[PDB]
């Protein structure tokens, strides 16, 4: 699963 393409979004 791409959790870190979710969890990058907060550093937008």
């Amino acid at each position: 699963f791409r959790i870190m393409r979710i969890l990058r979004v907060l550093k937008l």
